[PDB]
Order: C-alpha cells, then structure tokens, then sequence
C-alpha cells in the first residue's frame, strides 16, 4: 500500500547477532503457528542461513509472540520524535459530535525499507535437535522496534491527509493508536462521514471498530474527561483518614496541583509545610490545624464538578490575574465573560528576593507563553496594577520587559511598591557610614559583633541596624555592591528573615537614600 | 552541479528544539512554504530525517510581504569552513546601503547528501498535527554554506560593474550585500539602484533594507564621562572618585588621592565640598585621559566578538564591543516602543557596525530573561542573519558608570 521509508543503522555498527534463548516445546509449538500465519500474511518471510544476524524471541489456550528488539534498537538510526507534545484540552474546539477510532493492525500494515527488513532476522528453534531453525525477517513495522512509531504515524498523515481536505469540516487528531475524529454536522452525517473514513483506511489495510464497538463520550483522555462541548479532570477523590504518610501527603500534594488547571482556589501551601525534615516516605505527619482545614477547603471545591469551555476562535482570549497571599498567583483565562477555556496558579519565585511587580510581571510571560502554545495567540490581560506603578519600576529596573496590551483592574489586593529609595542624598538627614558596626555623622555609633554569620550577611546586619537607629529619614553609605543591589531591586520579600526584617524598615521610612563607595 | 560540502569531522546534524510560534506567523510559513515546495526550493520529508533547526518569520519594514528566517546558528557553527579577505575601506565610506541577495541562493542546489541536515518544521498550534516538515534542495539563506558556495558565480556576476566603477567598494556576508562608497546621497541611491538592476539580470529582484544607508564615516566612540558639576557636595564626590576608581582599571594614570582628602572623616552626604587647587587640577587630569580610549587595544580575528548592552532607562541605552575584558573595540548607545523592541533594534545595530567593521558578527549578552526576549524578538527583527546571544543579570554598578 504505502511507500516505504528508507531506514539506516546507526553509523559504523551492524545489525545484532544475539543468541536465541532455549525454548520449550509448547512455546517452539505456539511459535510456529504464530509465526506461519504471519508469513501467510506476508509480515514476515522465511530466509536462509545466510543472514548472519538474529534477535531473541519468546512466548508469553492463551500465547503471543514477544520480540525482543532492544538490542537492534540501539543499533537502529534516531527518527524524529514521534509526537513530541500533547493539546491540552482547553485549545480544542467545540465539536456537535465526536468519534474516537481504534486502530488495529496498525504497525502490521505499513512495509518495512526492504534494505533493512534482514536486520530483523530472529530464528525459532526445531522441536528436532539434529535439525537446524527456522529463520525469517519482517517485512512489515515490528512491533517493539524503534521506528514503528514514528515510521505508523507519518504513513497516517500521509494517507488522512486526502480525506481531509475533502473534508474541511472534519477533525482529526492522531494519537498513537487512536483516531479522534470530530466535527459539526448533524448525527446522521456525522455516522457516515466516519463510515467514510472506515472505509478510506480499510482501503489501506486499516481496519477499526464499527458503530458499536466505538467508545463514546465522555472520553477520558490522559487524565482528562473529554465531552465534544466541554471537559473537566479526571475525577479526583481526596482519601479519608487520620494516618498521613509522607508519601500519601506527596500524592495528595500532586493530585491537588493537577486540578489547579480547572479548579480554582485549590491550595497546598499547608499541606507542603508538612513535608519539611521528613525522615522517609512512610513516616507519618499529623496534619496541622491549617492542613486540616486546607484540606477540608480543597474536599469542597473538589466535590462540586466543574468544567472548562473550549476554544471558540471567533472571540479574544482574556486572562485575568490575582495575587492569593506572598508569592502565590491565580489566573482563568476564557473568552466569554467567566466561561473558564482554562485557570491556573503561579508560585514560580524567580530569584532570592523579589517584589510582585516583577512576580506579577513573570507571570504573565508563562501565561504568555503557554497561549502561544495552546492557542496561538496572546491574551488581552487584566492585571490588578496601576499603569503608573508598572512604569515606575519599569524604568528603574537595569533589567528590559513587556507586557503585552492589559488593562488595570480594581481588584484587591492591588499590586503595589511599599517603598522606593530617593535618587538624591537628603538635606538634613543623618548620615550613617556601615562597614559589623556603623558611625554616623552626629557623633552616633553601634559597633555589634554576632555569632555564626556569612560576610555577605554581616553586611545587611549593619545597614539593618542603621535602619533601625535612624529617623524618618535617612541617608545610608555602604561599600557592599551586594545589599546596594539586593535593596536596590526593590524587594517586598525574602527568602532571608534579615531581608525582611530590613525591608520592614524601608517601608516604614519616608525617605532613605542608600549609596555605595568602594571599600579601604 | 553540486558542490559537495560536509560537516566539521565526527559532528552530527543539528537538532533544534523549534520555539512555539504563533498562528499568524505560521500560517506565513504555510504560504511560504508551501510555495517553496511548488518550485522545488524544499521538499517534504519523512520520519527517517531527526535533524532540526528552528524558522521564523518575520515582516520586512514598510513591506507587506513575511520573510521566512530560519536559525542556522547551530548548523553554521556545525558546518566545515570553507578553506575575500575583510575589505578594511568599507568602513570608511561616506555611505552604506544594504542589500538583500539573499534569493541568489535559491538557484545553486545543494549538495544532496547534506541536504537532510537542513531539516526544520512548521509547528502547530497545540500540537492538533504533527507539524509540517522539510529540507532544502538549493542553497538556503542563512546558511554559512550559501554565500561560499555561490562566492564564484558572485564574483563573476559582480565583475563587471566590480571594475566599472570601482571608486565603490561592495562587500557580501551572508545574504546580504553591502555597497559602499563616497557619493553624493543623491548620486549614491542612484547608482544604488543600477547595481539593483544590475543583478535583476542575474538572479534576484533584490530589495536593500536596513531601505535607509549606514553613514560609518559618522560612528563615533562613547567616552568615559565625569558630572561637570558646579558646587560638588559629599555625594557628588563619592559617586566621582568611585567611578574613577573603577575606570582607574583601563587608565593607570588615573589619581583619586586628592579627590579622596577632599572627602575626610564622616561628613554629611550633602556637605558641599569646595574643591582644592590641588585635587582641582588632579581632577582636570582624570578628565583629560579619559577624553580618548586606552591605548594598544588591537582587534584580534582569531577572538570571537563579545556585545554588552546595559539599560540606562528612558529609552537609552548603552553598549561595548570587545574581546577582552576592559580592553573594548568600541562604544556607543542607543535612544527611543517599548523595552524589547529597543534592545532588538540596538542588537541589531550593533552587529550591523560589527559586520561592517570587522565582517564578523558579535556574541551578545542581553538584559532580558530568556523566555521574554524568544517571545517578542521576532516581532520587530527584520535582518536576514541571528547573532549568538546570552543572557544576563547586568550589575546596577556597570550601569552607573557609563552615559
Ligand atoms: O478540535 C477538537 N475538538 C474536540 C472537541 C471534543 C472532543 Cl471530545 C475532541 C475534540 C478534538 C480532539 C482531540 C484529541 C485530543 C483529544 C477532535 F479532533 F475533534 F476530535 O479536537
């Protein structure tokens, strides 16, 4: 039927010569009827002795015949990658009605490049010990080898390929075995087009299940539960009990992360606290008070099915964004007013101290990003940030970015900066000179010596005091490049305690100015 | 009629991950593409083909046609050398126009057991398909290949009008073509435009881009600046023998000693200092060695070409070439849009000078974070090569010293 695809060993290496393991006389037995029904279907052909190569065999009334290929495999040329990734649910369109085709004999109906087929050459020994084996060789895709996958899936888009612009309405979506055929036409004509289809396969060898023999909607799809006009997750359900372990806690944990796509208002940040200085996967956590009611939190949303919209191209995609406590974001995107195409959460902290414009700012390119991925296109967003703030961190961060067209929403809790450093010194202020102690120009010091500390530590420690000891206003000087540019990103939260302690402090002020001057 | 061109010993084919596109760029691609095919430029390929390099499009400046750009970076640095010597007058013309030649290309094919290694593919939106691929079957645009290949069959057909009128120097890096020379603006575009016809009687309709003229005889260097200030306060004074001190690693003659005394116990920032004769004069000094480059920094060839920018705000911004560190080929800036297509237009500047300069394009470290720049570059592109990039955390002390 097909034409072939020419195939190659991996340069410099031949074909395997592995040893064919010793074989019972029911398996010898079940091995040839298997094997000469296959070379009356031509799949596979007897050879001679000649062919110096061979792949073990084995059987595993009920009997199959297993190759084992791993070997020539590794001997067998790379191919491109058979369907690298998946379309997430939320970037298919709306289907009146949708059949899902199996099909069978796949690989076994695809021809193998002839200048290969001798590659495959494997052998199933005589009941006789006198007498010698028989040897054949593929001449169709075997199942196990390496490009059968790949060598399946481009014959099939070759020969979809005519039905398909003879039918502009209908689509399909390959997946390994599966055959996703969907479109908008009325239940009659739908039946038949796929009966059409059937039937173009047929034509190539391609036999799939009938009518009735064809699953039906919803159709759980890896881990989804796909309908032709809406999907959802598969069903979660939360277990029940009073013994945690630490590995039920990680699957709780993961479960409850992936159905934050759909399910908004899904949070682990109390369930995660509980793994910290775990000791094995099987010790047992008692749930906190803030777990319990997490949890609890989660069972409810859970419980009430929800279920995401899919992509209607005739309307604009609008993400909306939202802050749900430090370092935590939330997001929906959809098309029509509230009708979710899809949500999600961003906790990404990128970097050791940020601040949520910069977060915010993050997390609209992995919005962004997944778009162009899923859609195509970038969504309009509506971000709870003023213009003014955006800009204002805009040109004094060192760092370029853009935010594609957004509009501000009123919708605490609004992204802000708590503090901004004065570009200019400040008349009248003190000034506090920091090397692990401090001297101001009023005559003031405080020179502190603690206890298990980094360098870069001590540093921050003294600016921290001078914060503390100064006024409302105050003009800092420190030879350290390193705190000058952490305080000087403008961070609102730190992974380090001092940070925050100091940032505390800065958001108190009403004017600091920080300055740095290089040290001895 | 092939030239038979392999790869650098023992290397295999590229195998580029393709950044995910947008639906109107691909379906750009599509038409391209598509099209290509139906005049045998490409050709569909099968699943025996793993090799990969990333295409794009991208819109050609008051042009309404796509361009399709594919990123050969990889497969160039993968491709055997090949054995005109850098023409160090181009940099002194008057005025520059650039050309694109790029569809001279299109008529030498390429040699067929290379061929394969051209493979790229055209995405598809959530993966409902497979994506469609191809390779190519002449010499493609990009490739450091092509401009080789065809060098002869360039020669020849440049020959004639080569020696016509040489009093312009004309000069090719990858598809594009760079015509000198030291006309009047008006008798340039002119002549400009024979040249143009000149080749529509070869190969290509071929369309100059940037339809603008690089006036190189213009680029001037960005020195070191010092804060001309009238009353220097505590600060001022500080920020100075700082920034001094910092450029004292490029100009030895540089002295702070005196600027330093002038800054004696734990005054008050905004003290306003009078300046003494003494260090008046030191000062003076410092200013007066900066007002050129350092000495003895000599452009070496067998050294790759490093591009710095850094973001003063505004809209401005500030960038050096060099090879080694301190020791820069050169300097200047670029002013305003947004923050992405700036920093675009500035990369691409400044490799357009470095081609000029040097024939050779520079290894760029960015501000930006990677997945934004893949995101938006590609937008306001519109030059037929890809500088290798980075991408960096640029110190708000490097950016404090220079503008
Ligand atoms: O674009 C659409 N619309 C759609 C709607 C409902 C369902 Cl259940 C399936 C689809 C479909 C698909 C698919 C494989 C990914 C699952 C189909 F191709 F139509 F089959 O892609």
């Amino acid at each position: 039927p097909i034409e072939t695809v020419p195939v190659k060993l991996k340069p410099g290496m031949d074909g395997p010569k592995v040893k064919q393991w010793p074989l019972t006389e029911e398996k010898i037995k079940a091995l040839v009827e298997i094997c000469t029904e296959m070379e009356k279907e031509g799949k596979i052909s007897k050879i001679g002795p000649e062919n110096p190569y061979n792949t073990p065999v084995f059987a595993i009334t009920k009997w199959r015949k297993l190759v084992d290929f791993r070997e020539l495999n590794k001997r067998t040329q790379d191919f491109w990658e058979v369907q690298l990734g998946i379309p997430h649910p939320a970037g298919l369109k709306k289907k009146k009605s949708v059949t899902v085709l199996d099909v069978g004999d796949a690989y076994f109906s695809v021809p193998l490049d002839e200048d290969f087929r001798k590659y495959t050459a494997f052998t199933i020994p005589s009941i006789n010990n006198e007498t010698p084996g028989i040897r054949y060789q593929y001449n169709v895709l075997p199942q196990g080898w390496k490009g059968s996958p790949a060598i399946f899936q481009s014959s099939m888009t070759k020969i979809l390929e005519p039905f398909r612009k003879q039918n502009p309405d209908i689509v399909i979506y390959q997946y390994m075995d599966d055959l996703y055929v969907g479109s908008d036409l009325e239940i009659g004509q739908h039946r038949t087009k796929i009966e059409e289809l059937r039937q173009h396969l047929l034509r190539w060898g391609l036999t799939t299940p009938d009518k009735k023999h064809q699953k039906e909607p919803p159709f759980l799809w890896m881990g989804y539960e796909l309908h032709p006009d809406k999907w959802t997750v598969q069903p979660i359900v939360l277990p029940e009990k009073d013994s945690w372990t630490v590995n039920d806690i990680q699957k709780l944990v993961g479960k409850l992360n992936w159905a934050s796509q759909i399910y908004p208002g899904i949070k682990v940040r109390q369930l995660c606290k509980l793994l910290r200085g775990t000791k094995a996967l099987t010790e047992v956590i008692p749930l906190t008070e803030e777990a319990e009611l997490e949890l609890a939190e989660n069972r409810e949303i859970l419980k009430e099915p929800v279920h995401g919209v899919y992509y209607d191209p005739s309307k604009d995609l609008i993400a909306e964004i939202q802050k749900q406590g430090q370092g935590q974001w939330t997001y929906q995107i959809y098309q029509e007013p509230f009708k979710n195409l899809k949500t999600g959460k961003y906790a990404r902290m990128r970097g050791a101290h940020t601040n949520d414009v910069k977060q915010l700012t993050e997390a609209v390119q992995k919005i962004t990003t997944e778009s162009i991925v899923i859609w195509g296109k970038t969504p309009k967003f509506k971000l709870p940030i003023q213009k003014e703030t955006w800009e204002t961190w805009w040109t004094e961060y060192w760092q370029a970015t853009w935010i594609p067209e957004w509009e501000f929403v009123n919708t605490p809790p609004l992204v802000k900066l708590w503090y901004q450093l004065e570009k200019e010194p400040i008349v009248g202020a003190e000034t506090f000179y920091v090397d692990a102690g401090y001297v101001t120009n009023r005559g003031r010091q405080k020179v502190v010596t603690l206890t298990d500390t980094t360098n870069q530590k001590t540093e921050l420690q003294a600016i921290y005091l001078a914060l503390q000891d100064s006024g409302l206003e105050v003009n800092i000087v420190t030879d350290s490049q390193y705190a000058l540019g952490i305080i000087q990103a403008q961070p609102d939260q730190s992974e380090s305690e001092l940070v925050n302690q100091i940032i505390e402090q800065l958001i108190k002020k009403e004017k600091v100015y920080l300055a740095w001057v290089p040290a001895h």
